[PDB]
């Protein structure tokens, strides 16, 4: 299973990597699925690159 | 935040209903954001679909 | 540029072509670019391939 | 709905606000969908990351 | 390395299992990266849910 | 047909013009697609923003 997780940017590398721990567990998890077999990718996006409602975040 | 998870199909929809709610709490923690801010969006793939070696799963 | 675009199933095949014709035209607008050069895919989800907040 | 816009990099914040703003509108007129609930997320590309025939773009 | 290949619907399992492989060594020999670690995955779409000019393809 | 890329940084720009270009032919020589008709979008991945089970490369 493979994970791309959208965020804005401005997280730690600690927060990030607990991001991905955290996140492959829940995946994991739901799944029964081994934890070795989850992939995550994280796309960081600066706030000019986000929008909700038409506006910026 | 946005989450794209990638899975084999065969899958059951209880499974993929936890998936959508674990994956959404562990974002919410890790980045201490809203859980009505995360979104999770699941595809499903067929055997034919999907490659580790050059061939299928 | 290309614009993969995620939706929940149940619109119609006009809703979707409008969609596909207006997002190209405000791509194209915005960014000053050809139109021929805006590329847009749609991609489906039942409900419980979506999820909000759990 | 959620859009994920991959464009070219070159571009000013001001463009790309407009594109956030006037993609989302179109998307919330063609579907009948509240505008609070469209989501735009831009990717940039540098020229050495994006192909057209196997030449760069 | 992961490739996700979005293509019109209509192609035979024989064609994507191809692509699957082809590809697959592609990004192996480019990168000169052990194919076991290159993972593709294919995603369909119907005509009408894919647009080239805002018109449909 | 669109293929997105995601590899890990760190590469030079040439050889990943060599991974588009090769990528690209294997598109077109597997789906008997005209090679013009095919783009190739690459996405590069801190090693931070990568997790194989819960943890980074």
């Amino acid at each position: 299973p493979i994970a791309q997780i959208h965020i804005l940017e401005g997280r730690s590398d600690e927060q990030k990597e607990t991001l991905i721990r955290e996140v492959s567990e829940a995946i994991s998890r739901s799944l029964d699925a081994p934890l070795t077999s989850v992939r995550v990718i994280i796309t960081e996006y600066a706030k000019g690159h986000a929008g909700i409602g038409g506006e910026l975040a």
